[PDB]
């Protein structure tokens, strides 16, 4: 009876055990990396090397030179293959695709972003045989990071909860989503960083991938590798979020095959707003002294229901019409916020989602 022993050896609270068994588990990110066309068979993640991953990234930035200057053929061949040969893929016995848009380059981009964590991960989980701690503390205090689970019958839980299915967008309607368990999350470090004087502050979603965790709660959201392509950014180098919680939900990839991720929420000192309707790579240029890009949606919560929790508003929805229209193109479903300094954000609930497909 897994409760009596745990309150005997009075170990880490089961609750925390099986989220640091999800987010610590290797095959899970080996899985996960084969299913991103990643070839774990001819370079093994347990060999990945922070420098392997850099010249990936440099080799991207050939890509996107190639694209740039209409180039196709020697230069960009020279440049994609090359990028193939770095970072390993398995096309089985197709002709490795060439990588042309945007798009492309924007999911190679998280691809290293996700090996990135992978090797944090890789390194964090490694355990002193002889130790007397138990594996997974072991694991816990390398994230430098506390995790404490939260009360459901709480009103912390309820108000999360309202806020996760309240801003569930029409459009992300191939699922919905049922909330598992509830952290608080405290990094080291981040209390004290954080830019406390800043007005606006919101609660604010963060999705990712499953791989993604270890390095997130670790090392912190992080603004992108200096030689990652800058047109893998809609608004720069940033660190994004969304008023929308199925929006960053999305960005878990889930699936009905690996139907549970997690969801981070964090405060934003989003100070004063540089509000963008469509997108620009270099928006971090046009700050000028404001704090924070804006890219502006179709649909947004509106104040009239938004709550305050210890001191960040809430936005709770449901998204109504924002009068927001791009007349030069196609303006945005829903906002995104993007700050660029990681003393902007503090993150505060970590939220395990089961996804109903
Ligand atoms: O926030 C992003 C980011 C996310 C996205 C996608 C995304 N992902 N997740 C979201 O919740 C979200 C919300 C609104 C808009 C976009 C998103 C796109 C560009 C980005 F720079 N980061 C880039 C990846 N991150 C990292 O720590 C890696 C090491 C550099 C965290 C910061």
């Amino acid at each position: 009876d897994l409760g009596t022993e745990n309150l005997y050896f009075q170990s880490m609270d089961l609750r925390v055990q099986e989220l640091i068994k999800l987010i610590c588990n290797v095959q899970a990110m080996e899985e996960m990396m084969m299913e991103m066309k990643y070839n774990t068979k001819k370079a093994p993640l347990g060999k990945l090397t922070v420098a392997q991953i850099k010249a990936g990234y440099q080799s991207l930035k050939k890509i996107e030179d190639c694209i740039r200057a209409g180039q196709h053929g020697r230069a960009l061949m020279e440049a994609c293959n090359e990028f193939y040969t770095r970072i390993p893929h398995d096309f089985g016995l197709r002709t490795p695709p060439l990588i042309r848009t945007q798009k492309e380059l924007s999911e190679k981009i998280q691809l290293l972003e996700a090996l990135g964590d992978i090797e944090i991960a890789i390194k964090l989980v490694k355990t002193e045989l002889q130790s007397p701690e138990h594996p997974l503390d072991q694991h816990y205090r390398n994230l430098h990071c506390a995790l404490r689970p939260l009360d459901h019958e709480s009103y912390e839980f309820k108000v999360i909860s309202q806020y996760l299915q309240s801003t569930h967008a029409p459009t992300h309607s191939d699922y919905t989503m049922t909330l598992l368990d509830l952290f608080e999350v405290e990094k080291d470090g981040e209390k004290e960083a954080f830019r406390e004087d800043l007005h606006n502050r919101m609660l604010l979603w963060h999705g990712s991938r499953m791989s993604n965790w270890v390095g997130i709660l670790s090392h912190g959201l992080r603004i992108a590798h200096p030689e990652a392509p800058i047109t893998g950014y809609m608004f720069g180098k940033g660190i994004y979020f969304a008023d929308m919680s199925s929006k960053s939900a999305n960005y878990c990839f889930a699936s009905r095959l690996k139907n549970t991720g997690l969801l981070l929420l964090s405060e934003v000192a989003l100070g004063q707003c540089n509000e963008l309707l469509e997108a620009n790579p270099k928006a971090e240029g046009l700050l000028q002294g404001k704090h924070s890009t804006k890219g502006l949606g179709k649909m947004a919560p509106s104040s009239a229901h938004f709550v305050t929790l210890n001191g960040s508003t809430v936005p709770l929805g449901p998204a109504s019409d924002t009068g927001i229209l791009n007349p030069d193109g196609y303006t945005l479903n829903y906002n995104e916020y993007i700050v660029y300094n990681p003393n902007q954000v503090r993150m505060r609930y970590l939220l395990k989602v089961q996804f109903n497909f």
